[PDB]
């Protein structure tokens, strides 16, 4: 046996390389289904092989709930960094799930990637 806390999961994971799906999962204190914290806590992940959003919310959700904890998608949208400026940006929309507060995952992807800077913009697709 092993017990996971909010602050263990890794805060962003991603595997990016280019043009690819995101989504931002609020978590909860809930390790082993009986974790005394009652907590929340947001992840960010996104991988090229998540080609629609359920991927992911599915297989780290899944994840999540392995460890015990409770989750819940705050929406979908796609993570590039291409333009020309390096500037990483989040943006669009989940259908089955709506967009996300790109807010979140620009402020917790600056902290991850500090030598960088982030934006989002809504507007896009």
């Amino acid at each position: 046996m092993a017990v996971a806390d909010l602050a263990l999961i890794p805060d962003v994971d991603i595997d990016s390389d280019g043009v690819f799906k995101y989504v931002l999962i609020r978590v909860h204190s809930a390790p082993r289904s009986g974790a005394p914290a009652a907590e929340s806590k947001e992840i960010v992940r996104g991988y090229k092989w998540a080609e629609y959003h359920a991927d992911i919310y599915d297989k780290v959700s899944g994840d999540m709930q392995k460890q015990g904890c409770d989750c819940e998608c705050l929406g979908g949208g796609r993570i590039s960094h291409q333009s020309q400026d390096k500037k990483i940006h989040v943006y669009g929309y989940s259908m089955a799930y709506g967009p996300a507060q790109h807010a979140i995952s620009t402020e917790k992807i600056k902290a991850k990637y500090p030598d960088y800077e982030v934006t989002w913009a809504n507007d896009g697709y």
